């Protein structure tokens, strides 16, 4: 199963795309890491585009039906969220590299993506119309704001060991001020 | 417009497109019109050149926008404006993120020293009961702070989340707000 081609090409192209990019991915290393020619990967996803949409795309799913959207139990999901982020690191490196390749524009997968995003709001949504959440954010600035908070220490880890210093006591410590955040901003 | 201007210029546009590891010494003296050998009489070293063009544009913000407890709302309003209007910051420091993870920086004092600042602020609006202290100052600063700025690291998912153009990025800006108020209010 893991020695399949189309398996092995797949996971050399997560750490690809990972440490360089997007356009600085090479295929010829993503081919030389999977032991694999460069044309079966050609075979497989088509182009490099393809390539990483696909690979993203099945990171994303594997996070969504992990740690689903959940208003009954912000603190919980919350938790679950930081859990998968610190168990798999690829996705959110994954998702800064394509938000500096693409910017604001329509991205490969673009209705799938759509789609992603329409399901998580739809939960929060839910949350707001049976009044578990407040309704004075709109439920996707909501979900936005309350994703923001748990990644943002992925993305500078300098300023959040110099803000909360290392150690667990900081990580543990600001998983308890998100959680504490979120609460407040759901509230009512 | 000297010479050391040019180089601090040529490398803010380098470091910004291929960060600290990706970015070439040669493309910064071609695009500065300096020989190799400048840039190292003036900046010593690549890693070096990154922390001072890095430290620089971090504390013209930090002139330009104090850390106010009084004015939350205000305070997020000249951030996101900042930012919007000065891209190159954010961009650097996601690269310094990636490139020292957390690992000590080269001008690791100086850094230590200019979160101390801010925190202190904060700290100071918790003291005078503006703010609530339910939150720890630190984590308070650093929680405001990822609302306002996760927007530029996934600009894919703002667009799609809340809409693009003006719309999308006027109305994230009241919910940054509304959400910063509800955390903060005493």
């Amino acid at each position: 199963d893991p020695e399949a081609t189309k398996a092995r090409i797949f996971e050399a192209a997560v750490a690809e795309f990972a440490r360089h990019g997007i356009a600085g991915a090479r295929i010829d290393r993503i081919a030389a890491e999977a032991r694999a020619n460069k044309q079966l990967i050609y075979a497989y996803y088509g182009n490099k585009g393809e390539l990483f949409a696909s690979v993203l795309e099945k990171k994303m799913l594997d996070l969504a039906i992990s740690v689903p959207v959940d208003p009954d139990d912000i603190e919980g999901w919350i938790d679950r969220l930081l859990d998968y982020h610190a168990a798999h690191p690829e996705l959110l490196r994954l998702l800064f590299w394509e938000g500096m390749e693409y910017g604001t524009a329509e991205l490969p997968h673009e209705a799938e993506r759509q789609e992603h995003y329409a399901r998580k709001v739809a939960a929060v949504r839910d949350g707001q119309e049976r009044g578990v959440i407040t309704d004075a954010i709109p439920a996707p600035d909501l979900l936005f704001l309350l994703v923001a908070m748990a990644n943002w220490a992925v993305v500078v880890p300098q300023m959040k060991r110099i803000l909360v210093g290392g150690g667990d006591a900081g990580t543990d410590g600001l998983r308890d001020s998100i959680k504490k955040a979120a609460r407040r901003i759901v509230d009512r």
